[PDB]
């Protein structure tokens, strides 16, 4: 089932998405050539720990050994923070936050590009945001899930990039993954009418080349089959009477915290 979470529950759903949002606001001055992202991850994991006195829900969840996610150029997903991994000028870089603060998950993540803007996966970038932001103005109670994933795969293929199938959006709440699946593609088959107080993300993963995916060997990390680019946001939501709120919202995304549908 797809739990309604009560008042009560949304506001601490408020407080767990603000606390996530603020440790993507936090780790972007570390991002720069040469850093590791096994200090990536410290640094948000110290922050998480002593600053918002939460706890990640990554570190030991099916046994992922560190903090956040951090995945680099071809890593689509769950990219592993390593202490001799370097970035370097050029790259993008997704970090994926999980924080549990009062029982409740906040889950959400951003590109980052390495030095200046104008390089070749910056368009990726912005167009796997945009993807996102679409879908985000079109949650509403009485919508189908499914016209959201078609909506988001019609404008990411007309960008001239790929949709990641094996990997969605999930449910969120007193859980890390909870229902409904929130898929980024079009399945005929689908699903599920939006009810106020339900909370869930919206996570596309882009490539800029083609839709297949390789597993790697550690048990987590995705990449692109072709080694082509791959970018992904996340953001938490709950769906409000005509509309939604927004939870992760940061200081940089351009999207109204929230988004009504009434006249
Ligand atoms: C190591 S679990 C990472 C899960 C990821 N934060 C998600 O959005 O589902
Ligand atoms: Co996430
Ligand atoms: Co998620
Ligand atoms: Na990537």
């Amino acid at each position: 089932a797809i739990s309604i979470k009560t008042p009560e529950d949304i506001e601490k759903m408020r407080v767990a998405g603000r606390l996530a949002a603020e440790v993507l606001e936090m780790i972007e001055p570390y991002v720069k050539p040469g850093v590791s992202t096994g200090e990536l991850d410290r640094i948000c994991n110290d922050y998480i720990v002593n600053e918002q006195h939460a706890v990640s829900a990554c570190l030991g969840y099916h046994g992922y050994p560190k903090s956040v996610c951090i995945s680099i150029n071809e890593v689509v997903c769950h990219g592993i923070p390593d202490d001799a991994k370097l970035l370097k000028d050029g790259d993008i870089v997704n970090i994926d936050v999980t924080v549990i603060k009062d029982g409740f998950h906040g889950d959400t993540s951003k590109m980052f590009i390495v030095g200046k803007p104008t390089i070749m996966g910056e368009r990726l970038c912005r167009i796997t945001q945009e993807s996102l932001y679409l879908a985000l103005r079109m949650v509403k109670p009485g919508i189908n899930l499914r016209e959201i994933g078609a909506a988001i795969q019609k404008f990411v293929e007309a960008e001239g990039f790929s949709v990641v199938r094996e990997y969605c959006g999930h449910g969120i709440g007193r859980g890390f993954h909870e229902e409904p699946q929130v898929l980024h593609y079009d399945s005929r088959e689908t699903n599920v009418v939006l009810k106020p107080g339900m909370t869930f993300t919206i996570e596309p993963m882009v490539n800029a080349g083609k839709k297949e995916i390789r597993t790697m060997k550690d048990g987590w990390t995705v990449k692109t089959k072709d080694r082509s680019l791959s970018a992904q946001y996340e953001h938490t939501i709950v769906v409000t009477d005509n509309g939604c709120e927004i939870l992760t919202l940061r200081k940089d995304d351009t999207i109204p915290a929230i988004i009504s549908h009434d006249e």
